[PDB]
């Protein structure tokens, strides 16, 4: 990673929390091209303190969206690692995570919004399948929405997916099973059993949120009852639109050798 100075960064408002971080809108002050300078938005994800012996993992979360470049990967700039900060920076978004958005717009978010946010997401898992790279952590809170959508130019919205955070390999067990049914059951069996078709099951939670409205799947089950969910190997409810359930059900196989590739995914997708 490129290392930001301290004095370079400028922390502002806070824009929520994610697992042992803390996230900010922030500047950089940097030269740019031509020599020009440039007070840039940025996203500053930073490391609890208190959890400083996750900064490893903290970092290869990141270190795994930079290892390929990809118009739906979330662009890191750097690191800034001055004093006892671990910080990352990365490229600011101006309507921020999926999962707020469509929580609050919900209104407004019709079949054709969510099959074109589904197919982009698919093009970016297939890009990293091809080049068997694990992202780890696919849900909504982790697409990034670049672009609203605008039908009086015909454009459709544009998103990115960014990095998975900590792993769920190193992450305490209490936390897994809160994050059921993201965490497919064989990784709740055994987080090292993470695989490329941990991602395929993630993906299907995913779609399951883009078409439930801000809803959380199984969000009334205390982490008891999730884990009773994955040992009596039930499914979730069709969404109200339930356009996209088949899909989501078929990636949401308990066989993980069954979930389909990404490539038959966007092929279902485009069939609809
Ligand atoms: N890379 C990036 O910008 N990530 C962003 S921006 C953002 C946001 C933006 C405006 C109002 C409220 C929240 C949230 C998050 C996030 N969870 O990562």
């Amino acid at each position: 990673f490129h290392k930001i100075r301290n004095e370079d960064l400028i922390f502002n408002e806070s824009l929520g929390q994610g697992t042992f971080t803390k996230i900010f809108k922030g500047v950089r002050r940097e030269v740019g091209d031509y020599g020009q300078l440039h007070e840039t938005e940025v996203l500053l994800k930073v490391l609890d303190k208190a959890h400083r012996n996750y900064s490893e993992s903290f970092f290869e979360a990141a270190s795994m969206m930079s290892k390929l470049s990809h118009k739906h990967l979330v662009l890191n700039y750097g690191v800034c690692v001055c004093g006892d900060e671990n910080i990352l920076v990365q490229e600011f978004v101006k309507f921020g995570s999926l999962d707020t958005y469509l929580k609050k717009n919900k209104n407004c978010i019709n079949i054709l919004w969510k099959l074109e946010v589904a197919k982009q997401l698919a093009a970016a898992m297939h890009f990293l399948e091809e080049n068997t790279l694990i992202h780890g952590n696919v849900c909504a809170k982790n697409i990034l929405l670049i672009r609203e959508e605008d039908r009086k130019t015909g454009n459709p919205p544009f998103i990115k997916l960014s990095d998975p955070g900590i792993s769920i390999t190193v992450l305490p067990k209490d936390i897994l099973q809160e994050r059921i049914p993201w965490v497919p059951p064989e990784c709740i069996e055994n987080p090292k059993n993470l695989n490329l078709a941990t991602d395929k099951w993630s993906f299907g939670t995913t779609l399951w949120e883009i078409c439930s409205g801000g809803d959380k799947p199984l969000s009334a089950l205390d982490s008891q009852r999730k884990l009773q969910f994955y040992e009596d190997r039930h499914q979730l409810p069709a969404p109200k639109a339930a356009e996209l359930a088949n899909l989501i059900n078929n990636c949401m196989d308990y066989e993980p050798d069954h979930r389909p590739s990404f490539r038959a995914i966007i092929r279902d997708l485009n069939s609809l």
